[PDB]
């Protein structure tokens, strides 16, 4: 039933060795996005699992997140709204930036698309440390919005960041999760 | 009927002037998004158009076109397929270059995720000299695959896009029009 869903969802992503670099296992979702059967599931899995959850709005993030998020939108038949890399969003934004490991960097988000009151579900491709959806998350409370619920395609718990989430009051909800 | 879905398409995308530059009318499609009635009919109209045109696969350009292609891909019953800025896609790409005003820029492809047969219909959000979208064509072209199709949220006639792309045999479909 579900079991056997989640596991041709988890097979049809590929996993590219050492991409973009020695020691990563890059996690491919584009064989998943090929495969009608396999990112029809994808949606319908995500969207079910929030459909009695009261969600006004769904945020994800450029540009993978683009692909998971808007269809969940679509199927919820609530607005989509973009959190983007700077001076990609033409009318008024504020922006919040995140730490990486070298450097910063920072996303944005239309002060008009959130306003007291939306109840925002974050979807993602996928969770590694965290600090993008944490960045997105403080985007969406600076303007009025509940959000306590982040979904992803895969996780990765080694990398801490649903641990970094919790501590933001955030539930990650994933389909598969690789090690 | 349709003249009333078309202008309520119309109506909720925004115009931004002088932006990003003095001049330009920016149109913004990100209040067509958030505006779930808005978003689901532009889906709707777009895939309808080609429900019975044969498509085995939808081919969308980062980051924009994703919002609209996969979308169309997933109401189609078929696979999406991104085409991205280089170093995005971790598997084997080819990849083709496209003048701008001032200097260039670079597409790139899985080619293992179009073949020989495929038909491919290639959607985006916007329309304006078509350089990102010959680009595309060429790209799939390249790996044996028919397009004769795309199709765009919005069309600016002016900037000579849908007439470059007729000189490649490509026939668009645009929803709207803005001058
Ligand atoms: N091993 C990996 N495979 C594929 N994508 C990854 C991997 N690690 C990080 N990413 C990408 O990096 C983005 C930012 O992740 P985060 O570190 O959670 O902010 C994710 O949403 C993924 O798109
Ligand atoms: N006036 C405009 N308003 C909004 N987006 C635009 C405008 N002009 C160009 N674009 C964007 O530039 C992208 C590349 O367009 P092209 O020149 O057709 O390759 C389009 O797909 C749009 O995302
Ligand atoms: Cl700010
Ligand atoms: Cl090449
Ligand atoms: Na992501
Ligand atoms: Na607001
Ligand atoms: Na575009
Ligand atoms: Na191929």
């Amino acid at each position: 039933k579900t079991a056997q869903q989640l596991k041709y969802i988890k097979d049809s992503i590929k996993t590219i060795p050492d991409y973009p670099k020695a020691g990563i296992l890059f996690r491919d979702v584009t064989s998943l996005l090929e495969n009608p059967k396999a990112y029809s599931a994808s949606i319908e899995l995500l969207s079910e699992h929030y459909s009695e959850s009261g969600v006004t709005k769904v945020v994800g993030t450029e540009a993978r997140g683009f692909l998971f998020g808007a269809p969940v939108a679509l199927a919820l038949g609530v607005g989509f709204v973009p959190v983007r890399k700077p001076g990609k969003l033409p009318r008024e934004t504020i922006s919040e930036s995140y730490e990486l490991e070298y450097g910063t960097d920072t996303l944005e988000i239309h002060t008009d698309s959130i306003q007291p009151g939306d109840k925002v579900l974050v979807v993602d491709d996928l969770l590694a440390t965290g600090g993008t959806i944490e960045a997105t998350v403080k985007l969406i409370r600076r303007l009025g919005g509940e959000v306590v619920h982040a979904a992803f395609i895969i996780n990765l718990p080694e990398l801490g960041g649903e641990a970094r989430l919790t501590q933001q009051g955030i539930h990650c909800y994933s389909l598969v999760s690789f090690d």
